[PDB]
């Protein structure tokens, strides 16, 4: 079980270019192709990234390849965020994945806003962090996903994704 699989479950995988909420051309698991309004631009970028003429369509594995780059970029950003770095540094691997999942979903700023929770995570007070996390608006908005991520924080295992 890995972070790709976690996100496929939680977020879902799209294999054809679509526009996101902001109107940006996207593919795979939230992989942003470009901010230009041109579909041509989007296809062009996709073709470069994957080394084949896809015509705006991709394979599960190329979606993974793109995703892994996005994961790297997310960690890069986390390591530069004063509020998140310390937490990330303190976590074990699996819990790190849960944190990145949250960042994908709500961005750095969204995550950094769970002050108490993060403080608990840092102190390895797993049960208390889960409790605080469950009472947020995030949990109400996306309960299935949230429940899985929280369980992941609580146990430190991949069980919820079983």
């Amino acid at each position: 079980m890995n972070i790709f699989e976690m996100l496929r479950i939680d977020e879902g995988l799209r294999l054809e270019i679509y526009k996101d909420t902001e109107g940006y051309y996207t593919i795979g698991i939230g992989h942003l192709l470009t901010k230009s309004p041109s579909l041509n631009a989007a296809k062009s970028e996709l073709d470069k990234a994957i080394g084949r003429n896809c015509n705006g369509v991709i394979t599960k594995d190329e979606a993974e390849k793109l995703f892994n780059q996005d994961v790297d970029a997310a960690v890069r950003g986390i390591l530069r965020n004063a509020k998140l770095k310390p937490v990330y540094d303190s976590l074990d691997a699996v819990r790190r994945c849960a944190l990145i999942n949250m960042v994908f979903q709500m961005g750095e700023t969204g995550v950094a806003g769970f002050t108490n929770s993060l403080e608990m995570l840092q102190q390895k007070r797993w049960d208390e962090a889960a409790v605080n996390l469950a009472e947020s608006r995030w949990y109400n908005q996306t309960p299935n996903r949230a429940e899985r991520v929280i369980t992941t924080f609580r146990t430190g295992t991949w069980d919820a994704y079983k």
